[PDB]
């Protein structure tokens, strides 16, 4: 019993974290085999960030301008190339601790663990979700760039995020491990603001099924709803539209508890209208949206 | 910016997790040097749990009854002994991945990371606190026994908890790594219940300082209070008494934000007496008590391991 925001064990990722330094800038890199992956903004000064010409800044760099440190060992850079917003540093030593891995691009609503690092050293691990506005509500201080997000279903690490920037509202933006940003963000100091955020409906529903599995049913009601009527109401509370894909995805949790997806949608509609009236659901006074249907099945 | 419930990186502990099987019961063990530590209830059958005489059950066991598995390698048990509610299995192979470590007993209100394991394999890591009633609000299924709690200070792992059981309210109980239970619990299947819990006051104050550091100040006011008046109000809402030690411990956060501890106490007094009025603090509608003052400092400074 119990339900906690749980992160994947971080050991497989800790053994990949390195420190990357270019001039005055220091950030984190991910060492897999003989390549160190890091944000390309490591080659920039603060002034360069207004309108950086990364191709022009990179062509002026030589291999020995990049200082890579793995623990107390200096790695030697023997090549470099840029792929989108990530820099790939070819090093002369393959990481003996390289786990079984894949690079995966995730969709909004999907969750992952973040191993926050400073100076190539891991400080903490936490769980978070890719918000519908493509930002993450992380916990990152200056020097955390290059920290990665991942999942470890089985023995394979699926890297899905690399940290690049903090937006003016305190939320975070980054790329997949191929250097493509999530969202309309650019690795440039320009006016960019996170779009209006919304609640991940399919995840709130999954967490309501987690509460039913753990023995709480106070929020259920005798009503049902059509998918269209549910979406008309949910949009009024800044909730993401629920699609037929989301209904199909909730199938196993619906069968396990015996509560139809549209019947759980009716409880959600009522919770939005009434609030919790001094009650909690799985130790929370808010409707939680950072657990996916898959996360609920894995933990319960 | 940002404030998350953060756990220590778990790698140093992952390399110590093993599977221990004795008869029909399978649970997790902690392999440090040539010893595997695990709950002594691994020697109990379902019926033995009703009223076990652990010395009598153990004397009938041979080293070959304990099946220890580290990944895909079988470890050979060459000796065994009991220390309180923990079984110590002497194995013939020292763990090459043994980190620098200490066994420490924590106090209620202290936090730690739990590496939840099943069949000797780590599944997840989460942060929690030792409640004032000595239980933990963990997330554990059948097979999680032997999972451990820990803190890291520099390169040293301080093991503070080993999971043994779940109480009827869904909360959890366990021991330190010397086998002494936290709380008035026993490793038997008898009527046991979690006592009435209280809120960790010093931790709520630390989390209010974390909110101020993160730009949330709506709850601040011009007022102050005495420690005595604050404690009279704290005892009314099932909050733990705040001591002069807690006030001293909050000193660095009181200096970083420019808000005196008794001024933050006056803010908490008003939140207790009047609620949040539809507002949130660090994305929460409840007053959070599972971040210690040290956790707030560490997360708002970027301390690494
Ligand atoms: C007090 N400040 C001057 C220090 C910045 O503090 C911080 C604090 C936390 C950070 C967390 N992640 C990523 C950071 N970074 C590092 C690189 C940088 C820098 N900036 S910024 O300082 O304007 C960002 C900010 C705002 N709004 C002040 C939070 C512009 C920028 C543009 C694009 C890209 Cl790809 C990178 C960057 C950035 O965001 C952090 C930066
Ligand atoms: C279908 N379920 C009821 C089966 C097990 O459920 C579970 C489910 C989750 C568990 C999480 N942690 C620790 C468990 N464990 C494992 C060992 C056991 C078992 N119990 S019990 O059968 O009473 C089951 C329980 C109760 N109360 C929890 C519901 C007797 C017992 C006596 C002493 C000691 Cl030291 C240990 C134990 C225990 O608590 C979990 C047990
Ligand atoms: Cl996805």
């Amino acid at each position: 019993s119990g339900f906690r925001k749980m992160a994947f064990p971080s050991g497989k990722v800790e053994g990949c974290m390195v420190q990357v330094t270019c001039g005055t800038t220091t950030l984190n890199g991910l060492w897999l085999d003989d390549v160190v992956y890091c944000p390309r903004h490591v080659i920039c000064t603060s002034e360069d960030m207004l309108n950086p010409n990364y191709e022009d800044l990179l062509i002026r760099k030589s291999n020995h301008n990049f200082l890579v440190q793995a623990g107390n060992v200096q790695l030697r850079v023997i090549g470099h190339s840029m792929q989108n917003c990530v820099l790939k540093l070819k090093v002369d030593t393959a990481n003996p601790k390289t786990p079984k891995y894949k690079f995966v691009r995730i969709q909004p609503g999907q969750t992952f663990s973040v191993l926050a690092c400073y100076n190539g050293s891991p400080s903490g691990v936490y769980q978070c979700a890719m918000r519908p506005n493509f930002t993450i509500k992380g916990s990152f201080l200056n020097g955390s760039c290059g920290s990665v997000g991942f999942n470890i279903d089985y023995d394979c690490v699926s890297f899905c995020y690399m940290h690049h920037m903090e937006l003016p509202t305190g939320v975070h933006a980054g790329t997949d491990l191929e250097g493509n940003f999530y969202g309309p963000f650019v690795d440039r100091q320009t006016a960019q603001a996170a779009g209006t955020d919304t609640t991940i409906t399919v995840n709130v529903l999954a967490w309501l099924y987690a509460a039913v599995i753990n023995g709480d049913r106070w929020f259920l009601n005798r009503f049902t709803t059509t998918l269209n009527d549910f979406n008309l109401v949910a949009m009024k509370y800044n909730y993401e539209p629920l699609t037929q894909d989301h209904v199909d995805i909730l199938g196993p949790l619906s069968a396990q508890t015996g509560i139809a997806v549209l019947d759980m949608c009716a409880s959600l509609k009522e919770l939005l209208q009434n609030g919790m009236n001094g009650r909690t659901i799985l130790g929370s006074a808010l409707l939680e949206d950072e657990f996916t249907p898959f996360d609920v099945v894995r933990q319960c």
